[PDB]
């Protein structure tokens, strides 16, 4: 497989948007393995982090969110907000360092008592924050949506596997709970269960359980703008199965390596 180097030009305009549906006190398109001890859903709310600790919850430092998202984001007046530009591009020329601080800067720059149409700013918070005073982990990817991520964010991701505690509950979201999240489900249960089970099951299980039959589709249409994006995702993932069965919880060697061989 080659290193990974396309990718999209940033889109424009980006604008703060208040996600209303993601404010709900449960957490949308969630979903569990307690074989796999993880789970997935959209970006949520202070009050749905009960729900998502729910596996968890007489323990919860072993909880760890997994957040995959490129886009800037946080919570204003405890409401999920993104920094939105067209298919979640806003910040897709950004390695994951410049993202995680230009996130600290869009954050940094609303004020308690900002009028933004009819919302009055009284609260900002990190997401982290929201996560940590609940006293779990929080671990930052940084994903395009619609993209396969880049390979040292694959390694980021192993390494902070290779880390996990025994009895890590680990939970992945990203905007909308669909593509990148399980696009991550299966990765993880690769690191865990390549060495004893068949691409084709691990992909059946994952799609089944995410209701996300299309993640891993390439479109009839190869003038479709996601052909190549789905192209690119379907290798890295069918590579991602060699490597994890070669390189169980990614034991000996990193993704990286892997690919550079
Ligand atoms: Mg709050
Ligand atoms: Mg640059």
């Amino acid at each position: 497989i080659p290193f990974f180097m396309t990718r999209p030009q940033p889109t424009t305009p980006v604008e703060l948007v208040f996600d209303k549906d993601h404010a709900a006190p449960k957490p949308m398109n969630y979903r569990k393995s307690d074989s796999l001890r993880m789970s997935g859903s959209a970006t949520f709310s202070p009050k749905a982090l009960k729900e998502v600790a729910k596996p968890v919850k007489k323990n919860k430092a072993s909880l760890y969110v997994f957040d995959l998202r490129q886009e800037s984001h946080g919570l204003i007046n405890d409401i999920p907000v993104t920094w939105y530009a067209d298919r979640d591009w806003a910040n897709a020329d950004l390695n994951h360092e410049e993202a995680v601080r230009r996130e600290r800067r869009l954050l940094g720059d609303l004020r308690v008592g900002d009028k933004i149409g009819t919302t009055a700013i009284q609260s900002i918070e990190t997401e982290e924050s929201m996560i940590r005073t609940g006293g779990h982990q929080y671990v930052r990817l940084t994903v395009t949506d619609h993209v396969r991520p880049v390979d040292s964010e694959v390694d980021r991701f192993i390494e902070s596997v290779r880390a996990l505690p025994e009895n890590a509950w680990v939970h992945f979201h990203c905007r909308a709970g669909k593509g990148r999240t399980t696009t991550f489900m299966v990765l993880y249960d690769m690191l865990k269960n390549a060495k004893t089970d068949s691409f084709e099951e691990i992909i059946k299980r994952n799609t089944e359980l995410s209701n996300d039959y299309d993640v891993l589709t390439v479109p009839a249409d190869e003038k479709d703008w996601k052909y190549p994006y789905q192209k690119e995702r379907a290798a890295f993932v069918t590579e991602f199965y060699n490597y994890a069965k070669a390189h169980p919880n990614g034991e000996g060697m990193l993704w990286g390596e892997w690919v550079l061989r």
